[PDB]
């Protein structure tokens, strides 16, 4: 996976969900609930240290489901406080969902 989002130019509709598009887009959906900017968040740093907490966590969670089609809760933030590992579990589901 050679996706590396710099900013230089913007990305098509790419039909995919690599493990590190499902990674940058993450970050960008945890930013505004963290009341920040991705380009601050770490991708190895737990969002808890950020500041995610019980109810950030359990909102959020919804999103990512409803962003890939999934069935997901609160336990998965606990799990994966990282986006590095979040990513992983998710791209298995909707590459499994699909095969």
């Amino acid at each position: 996976s050679g996706l590396v989002p710099r900013g230089s130019h913007m990305t098509p509709q790419v039909n995919q969900v690599n493990l590190s598009e499902i990674k940058q887009v993450l970050k960008q959906q945890l930013a505004e609930a963290l009341y920040t900017e991705e380009s601050e968040i770490a991708e190895d740093q737990k969002f808890v240290d950020l500041g995610l907490d019980s109810i950030v966590g359990v909102e959020w969670t919804t999103t990512i489901n409803q962003t890939y089609n999934l069935n997901l809760k609160a336990t998965k933030l606990y799990d994966y406080p990282t986006l590095l590992e979040l990513s992983g579990y998710i791209a298995q589901i909707l590459s499994s969902q699909g095969t």
